[PDB]
DNA sequence: AAGTACAAACTTTCTTGTAT
DNA sequence: TATACAAGAAAGTTTGTACT
């Protein structure tokens, strides 16, 4: 899902999610919710993409 | 300017606004919006660019 | 301590209807 | 016909707190 990939990219990165923010430039709380699935389409979503390093579709569709 | 270059498209690509909507699967509303600097992160920015058929970096940064 | 959640108030982006 | 405006709501963001 958007937010399950996120969680798992997250960790083979080792951020926590307060760092993981750190580097899209938002709060902790943002990338959370998104995790958790209580946001499907975070205004950040080309933000995220760049840290995690993935590309957004694969984000997105988990291609 | 993130709408200019939208704009500057879709006159391209012969559509007009409705047309690259209903293809975007938005709305000609949503269209201006975003077009007419109301809008700067849309939910569609990747279903767009595809449409588009440039880059969503290229969106904002037109980069 | 450290890190992950929660929930309310506010903000942007969407949606529908009509005006130009 | 094709682009624009405008009011209500929803989807996201915030920020302060709370859990564990």
């Amino acid at each position: 899902s958007i937010s399950s990939r996120v969680k798992s990219k997250r960790i083979q990165l080792g951020l926590n999610q307060a760092e993981l923010a750190q580097k899209v430039g938002t709060t902790q709380q943002s990338i959370e919710q998104l995790e958790n699935g209580k946001t499907k389409r975070p205004r950040f979503l080309p933000e995220l993409a760049s840290a995690l390093g993935v590309s957004v579709d694969w984000l997105l569709n988990g291609t």
